[PDB]
């Protein structure tokens, strides 16, 4: 028959006569030949929109791929530009492989951003990494303010991407916007000697969650968080300062032998240069105190999903924490019953009725029903947190096994 | 007998049989003196045989007190000016009858300092919490001592016997002793309780570095210098209650609080909470200064002159909390190190003035010190071992 291939970046669709015994790499050759151009085809790969699959297996025939007649597939570069909003609510432009599994893509992104442990992060539907700055006006906070209702937060969690599939397979187009967020609330080895960016973004996600009231806290706690912010800002300013700003003479801070080795001007300089390193360390530790306080909030580390339980009168919530599963009321947010991860044996998903079932120790079983998309997201969340419990180079295959 | 009251300054001759109890003699002294005062703080002591007579129930018979023995009737609490580790002199008053160990604990309980077992006395409220750098380098050079190792080992003889009292160890009133952290094993440094304890420990660390009582590299020196510059800025931060940056406090809270409070209200409560934040930041800053001080290669070593097994000249025995070291008297280089984690036992021969320590796997160590050193060394060893048992 005849194959219709659209070369995206060239804006040229090409008709190609095929038999079906022709291989994948063969179509790509007939494609290049008929185009008669001098271009680097290194990053280009075949894509089938109608069935949402990449065709990366070069050796496979068109029969094994099950490509029918009048099939209109695409020939597009694997790497495309993606708009990412960081936890600091700033947007960044990155090029990423749209063929790679989201999990791999996230790790490559984090490696670029110098963010350790990318397994804690993922993508969510709707220099710059280092510095934390307060907003200019309360107006902005009011503008960015969200409904923040519990049932709406559950609706948001439908957008967590499948870590076992690629961006292109999940309706993500080039130049579109995605949210880079800390998905799992179990942070392994937060080391300030290596995680300057990792901690800053984690602190930002914490700061914004409180400023926009995604997580609740008492008035006393709110003022402490605000005080910590003010302190962090002052400590941040301290890092850029290379000038004496107090009444203390630097020559009183060193042993008398350095007054003979150096001028007063040079000692003052080397102390200020050393001070910026101290202020930089005080800055991170202050942000770490912010995070550990945010970690101790009673409503911390829970991800909400709309679900129906065996004897439910309405739509309820299934809460996923690092250590437990929680049956919650959607109107009050109060826990109806809690199950521990420590007593979990096996969890399975019936995709026919869209029902997730988990059997625990003491022979008590939990089952509930979600929508088709939530079933996949909830399943990955459970397997993810369990994969995170094994932490003590990550085994990506073990992750894919538990999550898929 | 011949008793002499030091307050009123005149002796009293009492006719005694020697059968009278200590308490009875005291009552007779007050009788023949005829003055109105509070005799609560007073007790008897005689320098001839270096003992207090605190046991009132005991008779003069088995006290060994002879006829016309020269006793002295003196108040227990006497004026004592302590130089804190912050190098400031404070005037306090402690029981000169109590053992030094108990006296230190009373001082620390007053000074709001936990774990007084880490502290002791060495020969030569509100001030305890504040740490201000020296106004001028002129004062530093004036305090700067030679501070050789033999000099350090010399002053280490002045460590008071914790099992004895001040009066028994040549300490008169109105004269100065040094309050120092004696053992370098600091247990439970808690910012929620030890605000004064940490500040004084930070001060001892700070002054030891500035006066080169402990040596460090140039990079380390500049780090410590920048560290206390940072501490000073954090100290100032706790003091004031006004906006210092270009940040609107309303940008630091959720918008629901704008509807509940005016701006001045929000600013006030954030300023209040920040002073509490800066206070803990101030403490933790001092904590970091102590950590770096503890991590120094020449940290936590008390030196004593010692002559070893196959020794040539006067060497040094260095006492640490995890080990003790045979050192070079001049350079300070470690010749050999034994660790307390392998220590089986240790004994002291007071005739030879030799200390012998047994370790696991049949390794033995012995050395000889001065008679005064053996007393101090013996307490240092057992002290650290006692400080290893804390749970």
């Amino acid at each position: 028959w005849e194959l219709s291939v659209h070369v995206t970046d060239l804006n040229r669709d090409v008709t190609l006569r095929v038999t079906g015994e022709v291989h994948i790499g063969g179509v790509m050759l007939k494609l290049v030949e008929k185009l008669d151009v001098k271009k680097d085809w290194s990053d280009h790969a075949l894509w089938w929109e109608k069935k949402r699959t990449w065709l990366l297996k070069t050796h496979w025939t068109l029969d094994k791929c099950g490509i029918q007649a009048d099939a209109k597939l695409q020939f597009t570069p694997q790497h495309k530009l993606l708009r990412l909003q960081l936890p600091n609510m700033k947007y960044v432009k990155v090029k990423v492989n749209f063929s790679d599994r989201v999990f791999k893509a996230v790790s490559d992104i984090c490696k670029t951003f110098n963010i350790r442990h990318p397994e804690e992060l993922s993508l969510l539907k709707k220099g710059i990494l280092a510095v934390s700055q307060p907003v200019t006006s309360p107006e902005i906070l009011a503008k960015m303010f969200k409904p923040q209702a519990l049932l709406d937060k559950a609706k948001t969690n439908q957008g967590w991407l499948d870590s076992s599939r690629s961006l292109m397979e999940q309706d993500v187009k080039e130049n579109e916007a995605l949210l880079l967020r800390f998905k799992y609330y179990s942070f392994f080895d937060l080391n300030p000697k290596y995680d300057a960016i990792r901690i800053n973004q984690l602190y930002e996600q914490a700061k914004w969650a409180l400023l926009l009231e995604e997580i609740e806290c008492t008035e006393e706690e709110m003022m402490m968080f605000a005080a910590l912010q003010y302190h962090i800002n002052k400590l941040s300013i301290m890092t850029s300062e290379n000038h004496l700003t107090t009444d203390v003479n630097p020559e009183c801070l060193v042993s008398p032998r350095y007054l003979k080795k150096y001028k007063s001007k040079q000692i003052t300089a080397r102390i200020l240069e050393a001070h910026q390193n101290v202020a930089q360390m005080s800055l991170i530790e202050a942000k770490m105190r912010f995070i550990q306080a945010w970690q101790s909030l009673p409503e911390f580390g829970i991800t909400h999903f709309i679900a129906r339980f065996q004897g439910g009168k309405r739509e309820e919530l299934i809460g996923i924490a690092y250590n437990r599963l929680i049956r919650m009321d959607a109107s009050t947010g109060d826990a109806i019953k809690t199950w521990r991860f420590s007593n979990m044996k096996q969890w399975n998903v019936n995709w026919e009725i869209k029902m997730v079932t988990v059997e625990f120790a003491d022979e008590v079983r939990l089952s509930f029903i979600c929508t088709e998309v939530d079933c996949k997201v909830v399943h990955e969340f459970i397997g993810g947190y369990i994969f995170l419990s094994t932490r003590a180079s990550l085994d990506e295959e073990m992750f894919y096994k538990l999550t898929s």
